[PDB]
């Protein structure tokens, strides 16, 4: 087809493939020039689903599960595919209209992957499609000869017919030939007001291609016709044959035998006989007999359809039936059996809505049963069925049972497609799990309480569901790794053809050795004869065991991909062999009630990049040569901006010796139990599938993609348990408690909230730019390293809460580095551990906030232990260039301490464990120092401001009169106000005495020296000075 060259060519590719922003349901899609300029919007209807259109060349459209519509002068094609193309349906009768260029071929089998499209409700009605009230919009798509066309009308050919699909808009259409045909000037590909926002013109190869319209009467999309002709390359317009309603009706009818009715009152069964050499069969209940026609010789078309009604139907097959292209439809409940071993094959079975059929007849090796219809098919044959199943709708219950030899198998394979159906396993013997596959849009395998092992999960896309919908827990065992002792030993062939990577065993007659070679190429000559290597043969030793291990190890670096979903009442096990380095990659979703267990190897959970249409490199080159660089070469990439968000929920994620990653556009809700594993939340290492959208085959590629926009960042909710050398890296939106032993946690996130947390031999590291709130208790026995980052305890400094709880905050040390490092300790925190600050960082204790009104009794007892203070801290301080600020605090200073800038307010400082505090600048208001007695000492050397601070003295030895106390308790710049400090008025120790101070301006420094005492008329230790005793002594 031909499109103008103002529009990015990728637009038409995504349109036609319902990909990118042209997914079904997409509404008001505004479309823009290559010059960034608005051209029109796709706004009359939401985007239709083109799934009924043949997948590959778009010449045929499904209009009944067994019928396509096209053009009769399409005499060539015999096969059609749907969805992702991973299927095949053969024409069995071209159903040529006699005087219209139209046909409606009958297929060999019922289509499972897609639903048919509605066709136009009015047929060949003259002028109907000119009415823009009924039909405000027309769309098409096809794979005809592909040009772009400039104004000036110059065509560049970009590709021949049948190579890729293009779609777009076409304007309203007038009728001729008695309404039987329709046309419009679609060739005017620049005229947006006439042909809509993405005009497209049918070229050679676009014959048969569908024309769709939004019918506003039915409020749905409808197929109006199929393309018959145009006015040559770059011509003015196209014609379409309108769908002949009467003809189509005829074609469906002519294939149905007269309906069969079971008579309940009679009992018995409809006894089904069939002459395979004649194709004539009969169904007889009592005195009545119904004709049946099946295949004759290799002629599938001679087979006709049966429709069954009548409650409690019974059918019994007396001969094996080959129905050819005949289908079976059940309008009522039925049971189908044989007493004979007779089998059945045909187009398929349709089980109507509300209907249940119990099907006890086997099929045939090399044939697949197709099952559609919203109703239920229970499969309940005897012994081994060698035929397969394809299911595209309703429910299939697999209840095959053993023969007298103990042999059983429902199907040699099961494909689940369209997104409509569910297959239910009654037990573990129905089907080999590796023979189940999910095709286009998938559907549900419900394992129904049965634990299963898969060596592969052949799942095309996100619609692939593996589920357990019953309250008996089942375990999915995943076992995709290659083991050494399963490595085939291949034999050299004169064919000289093999698979790269395969291992060969050579019994070498020249050196009388056994040589093991890995094939490096798809063709080969003679093995080397001297244990050398070359471009075709890699020599890998004389040890079978070592050679196989190498092959297994290399294989297992690749990893595994699952695009689908895990649902319901499941555990999932992925216990890899030691030495697997590759990742299980999940870009689908999980919601399971049990545990996901990984061991060794890698596991990555991530979002999924939106799938786009693509083309070969040559055609991308062809379009770029014309200056258009929009054409993709790959369905998905790391750098694209449109990702689908994926959610992963498990009761528990058990990790052991594994490298776990949560990537962008994913949420993980679970409790993690990591043992010797790294866990990275916000893992920039993610994966694409180079064959995404093309069927079950995948090719995994690792790359980098970092979420920068907030809507793209991964989220984690729950608990992480770390043990035995684990590492946790928090780089995303984290909400969870951490229970850790012998591990490490690193945080680079600016949005981490940690709940209740206990750390044992585990370092906590906040790195540059990190910002975290410990919202509950935090108890570590190791370091907390804050490095150009912020940690708030209980509350963030700029937010006031009235629902606070008293918490514990314990670390061995709290260590800040960098001028941007902040430690904020909110009110109602019992702090413990030393604080070290390197550079001009800041530490604040206290803040605005109030305790919740609803405290438990145990929360009330912990409130009491605050002794009226808002914060209590035990620790030494080392912060010579740091500003440290405290309010309403009791600081137990357990050794010598330093600060650059210190600000106190209504805090009391107790000297603890002959200790010393020294600061350059101290601003102290209504604060107190409890010094002991040589004595404890406070030294300020630069500035000392504030007011109303008291000095308590714990006289450790109780003193006597007349004789000698001359001990400086405080030392400060000479110009410090005398009244900055004053003796306390109350006793601390066991002395019953009270300090007396002189302010001696003893050279260089002003000092405050204890030169005596005073007598008494309670308060054993600094720690026993309540806030009330303390604040009132201030006065």
């Amino acid at each position: 087809g031909t499109v103008n060259n103002e529009l990015g060519y990728q637009l038409f590719r995504d349109f036609a493939e319902n990909k990118g922003m042209f997914r079904p349901g997409a509404t008001n899609i505004a479309i823009y020039n290559k010059q960034g300029e608005f051209v029109g919007t796709l706004d009359k209807a939401a985007m239709p689903d083109f799934s009924a259109v043949d997948s590959e060349i778009g010449v045929a459209t499904l209009i009944n599960p067994q019928y396509i519509a096209s053009v009769k002068h399409n005499g060539g094609y015999t096969n059609v595919s749907f969805g992702d193309g991973e299927n095949r349906y053969n024409i069995v009768d071209r159903n040529n209209a006699p005087s219209l260029d139209f046909h409606a071929p009958r297929l060999d089998k019922l289509v499972t992957e897609v639903a048919p499209t509605a066709v136009t409700a009015q047929g060949a009605v003259a002028g109907a499609y000119l009415d823009k009230e009924r039909y405000p919009v027309f769309y098409r798509l096809g794979s005809g000869t592909q040009y772009i066309k400039d104004s000036n009308g110059q065509l560049t050919k970009m590709g021949g017919a049948y190579s890729w699909l293009t779609g777009g808009t076409v304007g309203s259409l007038s009728s001729y030939q008695n309404g039987e045909m329709i046309s419009t000037s679609s060739g005017l590909v620049f005229d947006y007001k006439l042909n809509g926002a993405m005009p497209i013109y049918g070229e050679a190869g676009d014959s048969g291609s569908p024309l769709f319209a939004f019918d506003t009467v039915q409020n749905k999309w409808v197929l109006v016709g199929v393309l018959t002709a145009g006015n040559g390359a770059g011509g003015r317009g196209n014609n379409w044959a309108v769908i002949p309603l009467d003809f189509i009706g005829q074609k469906f009818n002519e294939d149905n035998d007269a309906p069969v009715t079971f008579r309940t009152s009679e009992g018995g069964a409809l006894e089904w006989s069939f002459n395979s050499s004649t194709g004539a069969g009969a169904l007889t209940q009592g005195t009545t007999t119904y004709a049946m026609h099946g295949q004759q010789g290799n002629d599938l078309n001679a087979g006709k359809n049966l429709i069954f009604q009548g409650q409690n139907g019974q059918i019994n097959l007396k001969d094996s039936v080959s129905q050819g292209a005949g289908s079976l439809t059940f309008r009522d409940n039925y049971t189908v059996t044989t007493s004979n071993g007779s089998t059945w094959t045909g187009a398929g079975i349709v089980v109507d809505n509300g209907v249940s059929v119990n099907w006890q007849v086997n099929g045939v090796k090399g044939d697949n049963l197709h099952k559609i219809g919203e109703g239920t098919l229970t499969v309940q044959g005897t012994g081994i069925n060698e035929g397969g199943l394809k299911v595209g709708d309703g429910k299939v219950v697999l209840n095959q049972q053993a023969d007298n030899k103990g042999q059983v198998q429902a199907f040699s394979s099961v494909n689940i497609a369209s997104g409509r159906p569910t297959v239910v396993l009654t037990d573990e013997r129905q089907v080999n799990p590796d023979t189940v596959s999910w095709g286009y849009r998938g559907g549900t395998l419900d394992v129904n309480g049965n634990s299963l092992t898969f060596h592969q999960l052949k799942a095309a896309d996100y619609g692939a569901v593996l589920a357990n919908n019953v309250d008996k827990r089942a375990t999915i065992t995943l076992d995709y790794a290659l083991r050494a002792d399963k490595v085939a030993l291949n034999g050299w062939s004169e064919s000289g053809k093999g698979t790269a990577g395969n291992l060969y065993k050579y019994n070498n007659p020249y050196t009388n050795t056994t040589d093991y070679f890995i094939l490096k190429q798809s063709t080969y000559g003679y093995f080397p004869t001297d244990q050398s290597s070359n471009a075709t043969w890699e020599f890998v030793g004389h040890s079978q065991g070592d050679a196989q291990k190498l092959v297994a190890d290399r294989f297992n670096t690749a990893g595994y991909l699952f695009h689908g979903q895990l649902k319901g009442n499941l555990n999932v096990d992925n216990r890899l062999p030691e030495g697997v380095t590759g990742a299980l990659v999940m870009d689908g979703a999980a919601d399971i009630s049990g545990t996901f267990t990984q061991e060794n190897g890698r596991l990555t959970l991530q979002g999924h990049p939106v799938i786009h249409a693509y083309n070969t490199q040559s055609v991308a080159d062809k379009l770029a040569a014309s200056g258009d660089h929009s054409v993709l070469t790959q369905p998905t990439s790391f750098s694209q901006e449109d990702w689908e968000n994926r959610s992963f929920t498990f009761d528990r994620l058990s990790l052991k010796n594994t490298d776990f990653g949560l990537g962008r556009n994913a949420t993980l809700n679970t409790t993690i139990q990591a043992d010797n594993s790294s866990v990275t939340l916000g893992d920039s290492r993610v994966f694409i599938d180079k064959n995404d959208g093309q069927g079950t085959a995948f090719t995994l590629e690792e790359g980098t993609s970092v979420a920068t926009k907030d809507a793209d960042k991964s989220v984690f909710n729950g608990t992480v348990n770390l043990d035995n050398q684990s590492v946790l890296n928090i780089n995303d939106i984290f909400n969870g408690g951490i229970q850790a032993n012998n591990s490490t946690v690193n945080i680079s996130s600016d949005s981490a909230v940690l709940g209740n947390s206990t750390l044992t031999s585990t370092a906590l590291n906040l790195n540059k730019g990190a910002n975290a709130l410990a919202s509950q208790s935090f108890v570590s026995d190791g370091p907390v390293n804050i490095s150009d980052a912020t940690l708030s305890l209980n509350s963030r400094p700029d937010e006031v809460s009235h629902t606070l709880l008293p918490v514990y905050d314990y670390a061995g040390s709290w260590n800040l580095k960098g001028d941007d490092a902040r430690l904020n300790v909110g009110p109602y925190s019992m702090l413990s551990g030393n604080i070290n600050v390197q550079d001009k960082g800041t530490v604040t204790l206290g803040g605005e906030g109030e305790l919740s009104p609803d405290l438990t009794l145990q929360n009330q007892m912990l409130y009491s232990l605050f002794n009226g203070y808002r914060n209590i801290w035990s620790g030494s301080l080392n912060a010579p260039d740091a500003t440290v600020s405290m309010t309403d605090t009791q600081w137990s200073m357990n050794g010598n301490s330093t600060a650059g800038n210190m600000k106190l307010n209504r805090t009391i400082v107790g000297f603890n464990g002959f200790t010393t505090l020294t600061t350059d600048n101290l601003d102290a208001v209504q604060s107190a120092f409890v010094m002991r007695t040589k004595a404890d000492k406070l030294v300020i050397n630069k500035s000392a401001t504030g007011h109303d601070n008291s000095i308590w003295v714990n006289f450790l030895k109780k003193p006597s009169n007349k004789d000698t106390l001359d001990i400086p308790l405080v030392s400060a710049p000479e110009a410090t106000a005398d009244n900055l400090f004053r003796a306390s008025t109350r006793v601390v120790g066991f002395s019953d005495v009270t300090p007396i101070l002189s302010v001696r301006k003893e050279d260089g420094k002003k000092e405050w020296v204890l030169d005596g005492y005073q007598v008494a008329r309670a308060a054993a230790t600094f720690m026993h000075i309540s806030y009330n005793n303390f604040i009132t002594e201030v006065n």
